[PDB]
């Protein structure tokens, strides 16, 4: 799950995770559209995690959010400065920094490629879906 404001690429521009909905095309790590099939309702009181990339981009995450490194998928509380790269199909960014912070609202969307996996945050990070 996501924070509520964490912008999303969508192929026509930006939306935030809270305004997704089933049916909504997101990005998938391909660059390419990937439609929503499932989006939770909003969930609060998760433990939550923020994580910044090597690029500038700072996305917060419960967690046990899941994230496509090149030594395997990690979650927010496992991502470890410097030792990890984002990788899908190619580096994308490196971990800088992952750090426990204030809970904050947070949603789950599951989407229809294989991979499952969709953009996130203004670098249009790969990031592994529900
Ligand atoms: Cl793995």
């Amino acid at each position: 799950a996501l924070a509520l404001y964490t912008p999303l690429p969508t192929p026509t521009g930006w939306t935030t995770m809270g305004d997704v909905a089933v049916g909504d095309e997101l990005l998938g790590a391909d660059g390419k559209p990937t439609r929503v099939v499932a989006a939770t309702d909003v969930m609060l009181g998760r433990p939550c995690y923020e994580v910044e990339f090597s690029d500038g981009t700072v996305i917060v995450a419960d967690a046990a959010h899941q994230w496509p490194t090149s030594g395997g998928i990690r979650t927010s509380a496992q991502l470890r400065s410097g030792a990890d790269r984002i990788v899908v199909a190619v580096p994308v960014v490196q971990i800088e920094s992952a750090r426990r912070v204030a809970s904050v609202p947070v949603r789950c969307v599951e989407v229809d490629n294989p991979a499952h996996l969709y953009l996130a945050g203004r670098g249009m990070v790969p990031t592994h879906a529900a």
